[PDB]
C-alpha cells in the first residue's frame, strides 16, 4: 500500500549544528533506504514558524535527498510543536501539492525538547504519529510522557525516546519494516 511520509523537524535554537545536520542525515537516509517503494516524502521544519522544505511533488520530481534538503537552514528560534503537526495536517497533505487520496498519511516527528505552544492537534488525528524525543531533555519520565499527546497511541509503539543523536541509526531496520 502506499505511504505519504512526513519528516517533521525541530530546528529550534536548543539544538547545536552537528545534532541538526544529524537529524537531516537521518531524513536522508530514511529516504534512500525506502527510493522505489510505495512511499512519497515531504518535510517540514518547525522552530517558531513553520517552513515546508519539500512538498510530495518536489519528491516525485527530484527523487534525491541530497538535493532535496540542499537549501535547509537552521532557523534556531523556538519550539513550537502543536502548530507545527496542525501545519503538517492542514498545509502539506493536499492533493495539490502531491498528496495521494489512496496512501496511508504518516508523520515522524523528531524533536529535542519541550513545545513552547499549546492548544490542540486535533486536526491530525487521522495521522499516524512518531515522536521522536532525543538527548537530555527527555531524561525524565515526566519529560518524555509530554511527548505522548503529540504521539499516536500505544505511546510505547509511537514514542521513541532516544539519549544521543547518535541511536537515531538504530531506527532504521524497525521503520523498514512497518506495515501501515
Ligand atoms: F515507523 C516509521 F515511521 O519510523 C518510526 Cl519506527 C520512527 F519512530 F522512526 F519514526
Amino acid at each position: 500500500g502506499n505511504v505519504d511520509l512526513v519528516f517533521l523537524f525541530d530546528g529550534s535554537m536548543s539544538l547545536q549544528p552537528d545534532e541538526f545536520q544529524k537529524i537531516l542525515d537521518f531524513m536522508k537516509d530514511v529516504m534512500k533506504k525506502l527510493s522505489n517503494t510505495s512511499y512519497q516524502f515531504a518535510a517540514v521544519q518547525f522552530s517558531t514558524s513553520y517552513k515546508t522544505e519539500f512538498d510530495f511533488s518536489d519528491y516525485v520530481k527530484w527523487k534525491d535527498p541530497d538535493a532535496l534538503l540542499k537549501h535547509v537552514k537552521h532557523m534556531l528560534l523556538l519550539t513550537n510543536t502543536f502548530g507545527a503537526i496542525n501545519y503538517v495536517a492542514t498545509e502539506v497533505f493536499r492533493e495539490e501539492l502531491g498528496a495521494r487520496p489512496d496512501a496511508t498519511k504518516v508523520l515522524i516527528i523528531i524533536t529535542d525538547g519541550e513545545a513552547t505552544d499549546s492548544g490542540n492537534i486535533d486536526a491530525a488525528k487521522d495521522i499516524i504519529r512518531y515522536i521522536i524525543g532525543i538527548g537530555k531533555h527527555f531524561q525524565t519520565k515526566e519529560s518524555q510522557e509530554t511527548l505522548h499527546k503529540f504521539a499516536s497511541k500505544p505511546a510505547s509503539e509511537f514514542v521513541k525516546i532516544l539519549d544521543t543523536f547518535e541511536k537515531l541509526k538504530d531506527l532504521f531496520t524497525e521503520l523498514q519494516k512497518k506495515i501501515y
